[PDB]
């Protein structure tokens, strides 16, 4: 109630919540790879509350004392206030909607002369504000079963959690001095790593991350093993059938699919178009990718529906859904306003199944720490755009995909900050507040920032500084999605189909088998990441494991206690470096060499 | 007595010496680049021992212990054998001497029609026998002084008798256990680490070796951090004051010295003779490390002559020079016989500087770990080249310099036995018996195994699978060398002057300063090292005290006793990869990869 929610919190939020909307507007409107910033957030979160405590100290003021819960709530409202500035497409989706992006796509059936909108302060704000609060009030009755009753482990949110433990920490204990210890040894190193990393990563594909560690042939498979220690540290803490699901799903796709699909380049889909495009190749592993987390994700979500129905037939929770049936109707009745190319029904649509969306990608996100909500977007904006003709089609796909893709992110996001809350201690009800301040500070700081941006430089032009690639990438998308599923690569839908049953197979195959057997059963959607992502991904976790492993069994009494330490250093080191990072290429100041592989020519 | 000297090990000592002759002569002919072998031939040498007992065990024959002393032995036989297989010149300068070397050089002054010898057993065997010996008999007096009396530690010679202790080592101690695991897990990670990188390392300066830690800038002078175990290794165990000397003198030379003379590419030296000649710029770089080298070396061997002769005045060590004086002549009246080209007196110089510069190479590889024999040579071959004039220079300068190299560069690699001897408390007269039935075997294998390719195959041509690029080069060095010293660089002679006294007066300051300011004063032969090879062996000795001295600060007891271990793990495992790289070379298996680092084109 009180010593959580602060003045000082609150401007410290503000600033913090204002900077990092700057980088992560600049990054994005420029090459469009946004970076995670939320542990480097925790980090200046403390020392700028401590440096304004003992500033006052030193000119005789006394303040209250700064405890770690107080840094929880500046950590989560800040993070709030500039996850609205990519969570909002305002480099992907709502650029995409300028007269700028409609002339660069050209012409063609779906992008008629109607489907550009302007970027304004009124409509922006206003568009963010109904439809952002959407993901928060869905956010309190998941958070009781995914963060404390699955025992989901979120390891960025794990890591942030004993980071700001170590910072408030006060007591001498046998153990306490061993973990700040441990900690900080391998925290600096993982920081010195990724600091040596950079200097070396100075063109397309070459660097430490570009390591070719089984050869060049398994590289281009997306089969070597890149030095980063988040992924290391993230499969430490997950638990091995996560991290042995996790590969087994890249060696599924990218071993044994990807090249098999390959193969009919010319008869199952077109050989002009080019990859990563719905029509070839990557229909294949969008479609896939999502039956396989929807596969599991609808049986749980029935499982938690069919407990509570049983629950109740036998006989706060109600007061978040009724809240988010509010702000659904203000939705529905407000974004065909501002957009009339878009139906009320879309948005009703888009609001009822955002719970279910919204679920699996915390799930998701639970499992493999890997934020799948922009995935979920690309698919929403590609079948919205399908329901609607040439007329409305492109606009309607790519803001129902806005709204789709918002509220799914923000929920995986934000639960991260409720497993850090969990850990620390922290009141859930202080969490929320933090939770609406930043969000409405985001809904009016990132359309102001992104503005100023806007007015003063020229931001989509291909030959430029200020280009954003995603924007018409984004846009394409929508032109596509105008032809409906018929684009989709020959066999997409059956093989989709039949991997959508697959994952609801393994499902109920591991709640119905007895426990001795249970555990060894693979999960679909830790399966799923690597069809998107790569196989190194997937080595990284495996590494991790083969560590705790390996630990487990040379000192079973230490790797019980520092595991989750070490875990948690690399995965800070790496992500403190990402604030310094950014503000190199914030700079322009890119590295110096390049470490290219070839093949001994 | 006994015990040490065996007939298994004359057995085995002769198989070693002859497979790895093999692999030298190979090696020699076709690249030129020969590996070290030494620590290869200790492992080599327990696994042929100790499989025969056990295989003799199993067959009900009983056999005698197989101990450290024996191992010793075999060990310093088989090195001698196939030490003569390159430092005869085999590859170099024997093979310079043919009538197709003589052919691809040319015809220019100096290059005389009659300048070329054919290779066959009978006078290439005699040529060895003579000259081979000579190298021997000065060992037993340098042997006291070096070894024991100055404490010269001989990384290589120290990491394999600490291998070979823990070979047959059989106690059960609180320590003895301790140092072995800790050795094997440094043993297998540089093993591995090494083997790791071979698969990289398929380019022209390309790989981890070739690794730009400070920038491309710097790298291109010789200013970076190979990922050597070796060098890292060899700096643990050697004093601070020789890790600091030696990248003192790469800061000197490549730093400061090398680019300022350089910058009168047109003024000092001509710009069309390319670099590493004796024309331009390399005459700067051998003869300034010889004269750094010559200059301390000269006040040394005064010293103990000095020391000697008041000994004698106030009043088995002539028995060696009795012994070397009778070898000396015996090489003086038969050396002329195979080459009329060659005078008398000529022999008699090389034979009277040969303890000379014999005891500089040992004193500076009992420090640096770096045999510089062949270094010796190259001065050598231009010097005897400019003794006599078109006529009969080219091969007097070829000859005379392999009697050099060879006197010089036995006493070096056979210290580093006397040191893993002494370790291992084996004794010298056995040693001594050892030394001379390998070098004797080595003389007569060496030749045979020459000739074996030589019939065989095509050796020498430019074009070519069995090319040997370094008789041409050394060829080139002869006819360079006809002409006088009017051919070094503008102001060599002075500059290498100055450094020679320079060299002087270092040696004076330490002797005569007290101890409490004599351990600051740098070592200028240890600064000589860096001079020829690049500052990243220098770096890498710096990090290597940079290690043992954080090591002591952090725990004082267990640095004591555990870093001569893993020192000797780095170097030894590093040094077991080359056996089976040699292998994969020998069958022209090349790496896959190149690591190649760009500026970020
Ligand atoms: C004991 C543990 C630490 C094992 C270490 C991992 C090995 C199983 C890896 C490390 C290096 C890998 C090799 C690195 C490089 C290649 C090159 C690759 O050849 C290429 O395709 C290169 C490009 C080309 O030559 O066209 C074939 C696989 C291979 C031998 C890899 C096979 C698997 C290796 C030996
Ligand atoms: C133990 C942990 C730390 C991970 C170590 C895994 C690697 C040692 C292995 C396991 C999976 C293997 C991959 C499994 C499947 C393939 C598919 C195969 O792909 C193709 O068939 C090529 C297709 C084409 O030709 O385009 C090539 C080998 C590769 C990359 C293998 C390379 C080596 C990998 C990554
Ligand atoms: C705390 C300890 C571990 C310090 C780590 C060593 C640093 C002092 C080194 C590591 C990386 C080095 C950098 C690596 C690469 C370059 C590129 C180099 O630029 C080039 O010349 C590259 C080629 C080109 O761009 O033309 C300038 C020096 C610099 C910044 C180096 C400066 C010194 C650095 C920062
Ligand atoms: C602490 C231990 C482990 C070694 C670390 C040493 C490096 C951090 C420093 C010390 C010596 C430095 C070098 C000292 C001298 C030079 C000479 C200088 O050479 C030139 O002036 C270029 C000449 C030309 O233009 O051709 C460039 C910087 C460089 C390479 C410096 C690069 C960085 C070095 C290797
Ligand atoms: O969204 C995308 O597909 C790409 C890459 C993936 N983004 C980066 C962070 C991740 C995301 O949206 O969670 N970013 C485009 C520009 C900006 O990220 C935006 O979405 O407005
Ligand atoms: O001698 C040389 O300058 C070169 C490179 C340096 N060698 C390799 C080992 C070192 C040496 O001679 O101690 N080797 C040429 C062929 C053969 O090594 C030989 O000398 O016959
Ligand atoms: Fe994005
Ligand atoms: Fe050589």
């Amino acid at each position: 109630w009180q010593d959580e929610l602060t003045v000082r919190g609150l401007v410290a939020a503000l600033l913090i919540g204002f900077i990092y909307t700057v980088i992560v507007m600049k990054i994005a409107l420029t090459t469009g790879l946004v970076p995670t910033l939320n542990v480097s957030a925790a980090l200046l979160s403390f020392l700028a509350l401590r440096g304004w405590t003992r500033l006052l100290e030193r000119f005789g003021v006394v303040s209250r004392p700064f405890t770690r819960q107080e840094n929880t709530i500046v950590q989560t409202c800040g993070v709030a206030c500039y996850t609205i500035a990519f969570a909002g497409g305002f480099g992907s989706t709502l650029l995409g909607l300028n007269k700028k992006t409609y002339e660069l796509a050209g012409d063609s059936p779906g992008n008629v002369p109607g489907s550009w909108k302007e970027p304004g302060i009124g409509w922006m704000t206003g568009f963010l504000l109904a439809c952002s609060f959407g993901g928060l009030l869905t956010l309190i009755p998941l958070r009781q079963v995914l963060v404390v009753d699955y025992k989901l482990v979120y390891p960025s949110g794990t890591a942030t959690a004993i980071l700001i433990n170590g910072f408030h920490t006060d007591q001498g204990d046998k153990n306490s001095r061993k973990q700040i210890r441990g900690f900080l040894k391998y925290f600096g190193g993982s920081f010195l790593w990724s600091f040596f990393q950079w200097f070396y990563t100075g063109g397309d594909a070459c660097g430490f991350v570009q390591f070719p560690t089984f050869g060049l042939k398994a590289w281009k498979q997306t089969f070597y093993f890149d030095f980063s220690m988040t992924y290391v540290g993230a499969g430490m803490i997950c638990p091995h059938i996560v991290n042995i699901s996790t590969l087994l799903g890249a060696i599924i796709s990218w071993g044994i699919m990807w090249p098999l699909i390959s193969k009919n380049k010319g008869d199952w889909y077109p050989a002009k178009v080019p990859e990563s495009s719905m029509k070839s190749l990557y229909g294949y592993k969008a479609f896939i990718c999502i039956a396989l987390i929807m596969g599991d994700g609808m049986y749980h979500f029935i499982k938690i529906v069919g407990i509570t129905a049983m629950s109740m037939y036998r006989q706060p929770s109600w007061m978040a859904y009724a809240g988010y049936a509010l702000f659904s109707v203000l939705a529905v009745v407000t974004i065909p306003v501002m957009f009339k190319q878009v139906k009320w029904y879309y948005v009703v649509i888009a609001y009822v199944v955002a719970p279910m969306l919204g679920f699996a990608n915390s799930y998701g996100t639970g499992l493999t720490d890997i934020n799948m909500g922009y995935n979920y977007g690309k698919i929403a904006l590609f079948v919205f755009a399908g329901w609607a003709g040439k007329e409305n089609g492109v606009i309607a796909g790519l803001v129902a995909g806005t709204l789709v893709k918002q509220l799914v992110l923000i929920s995986a996001d934000l639960m991260q900050d409720f497993k850090t809350s969990y850990l620390t201690q922290t009141s859930p009800k202080s969490m929320m507040i933090a939770q609406v301040v930043g969000t409405a500070m985001g809904c009016i700081v990132s359309p102001l920032t992104f503005m100023l941006f806007y007015k003063a430089f020229d931001i989509g032009n291909p030959d430029g500084t200020w280009k954003a690639p995603y924007a018409l990438i984004y846009r394409n998308m929508a032109i596509l999605g105008v032809e409906g599923f018929s684009v989709l690569p020959k066999y997409c839908i059956v093989i989709s189909g039949g991997f959508f049953a697959f994952a609801a197979i393994l499902s109920i195959t591991r709640d119905v088998m007895p426990h001795k057997y249970a555990k060894y059963v693979p999960l679909p959607m830790a399966m799923a990441v690597p069809f998107l992502v790569g196989g190194s991904f997937a080595i990284d976790m495996c590494l991790g494991s083969l560590i705790v492993f390996a630990w487990t069994k040379i000192n079973k009494k230490e790797a019980g206690f520092m595991v989750p330490a070490v875990a948690s250093a690399l995965i800070c080191g790496d992500g403190i470096w990402t604030f310094p990072a950014s503000i190199l290429a914030l700079a322009k100041i890119k590295p110096p060499i390049c470490m290219k592989f070839l093949p001994a020519a």
